[PDB]
C-alpha cells in the first residue's frame, strides 16, 4: 500500500513545488553594465531551468500512464501461466513467427513456446520504455544547479534542495515500478516453465 499511496505523495509533493518554483521563476522575469549582464544571464538560466522542468514533467507524467496500462496487462493475461496460456491460444503469434521460432509438433509445448515469446516482447518493451525514461532524467536533471548557485539566502537555496531530492525521489520510485515489472516477468516465466516440466512428467507416465 506504501507502493501506490507513496507515489502519489511522492507525486504531489513534487508538483506542488515545481508549480512554486515556476511561480518564483515567473516573478522574476516582471522584476552598471555588469549588473545589466548579470541580470541578463539570470533571465537565460532561467529560461533554460524552465525548459529542462518541463521535460522532467512530460517524462514523469508519461512514466505514470504507461504504469496504468502496464498494470492493466498484469492484472488479465500476465497474471499466471493459465491466463497467459489462453490469451495465447485465442490471440496465437504469426504463422511465419510461429514456425520459425515455435515450429513443433506438439501444439502444448507450441503455446509453453509462444507463451515464452510473448514473455520477452513484454520484457523488451518494458526495458525500453525503462531506458527512455533514464535518457530523459540524466540528460535533464543536472539543470536544476541554477537554481542553488543563483541562490541567495540559505533558507532559499535549502529549499531548492528539497526540491531536488524529490525530484530524485519520485524518480526512484518510477525506476522501481519499472524493475518490478521485469521481476514479476521473471517469476512468471519460471512458473511457465515449471508448469511445462511438470506436463512432461505427468505425460510420460
Amino acid at each position: 500500500e506504501d507502493i501506490t499511496s507513496g507515489l502519489k505523495q511522492l507525486d504531489s509533493t513534487y508538483q506542488e513545488t515545481n508549480q512554486q518554483v515556476l511561480k518564483n521563476l515567473d516573478e522574476i522575469f516582471s522584476t552598471n553594465e555588469m549588473g545589466e549582464e548579470d541580470a541578463l544571464n539570470i533571465k537565460k538560466a532561467a529560461i533554460a531551468l524552465r525548459g529542462d522542468l518541463a521535460l522532467l514533467k512530460a517524462n514523469f507524467e508519461a512514466n505514470e500512464l504507461f504504469f496504468i496500462s502496464e498494470d492493466v496487462i498484469f492484472k488479465t493475461y500476465m497474471s499466471s501461466p493459465e491466463l497467459l496460456l489462453t490469451y495465447m491460444k485465442i490471440n496465437p503469434l504469426d504463422q511465419n513467427t510461429a514456425e520459425q521460432q515455435c515450429g513443433i509438433s506438439d501444439k502444448v509445448l507450441v503455446l509453453y513456446c509462444e507463451g515464452k515469446l510473448k514473455i520477452e516482447q513484454e520484457k523488451q518493451n518494458i526495458r525500453e520504455r525503462l531506458e527512455t525514461s533514464l535518457k530523459a532524467y540524466q540528460s535533464n536533471i543536472g539543470g536544476t544547479a541554477s537554481l542553488i548557485t543563483a541562490s541567495q539566502t540559505l533558507v532559499e537555496s535549502l529549499k531548492n534542495k528539497n526540491f531536488i531530492k524529490g525530484i530524485r525521489k519520485l524518480m526512484l520510485a518510477h525506476n522501481k515500478v519499472f524493475l518490478n515489472y521485469l521481476e514479476e516477468l521473471d517469476a512468471l516465466e519460471r512458473s511457465l516453465e515449471q508448469s511445462k516440466r511438470q506436463y512432461l512428467q505427468e505425460r510420460q507416465s
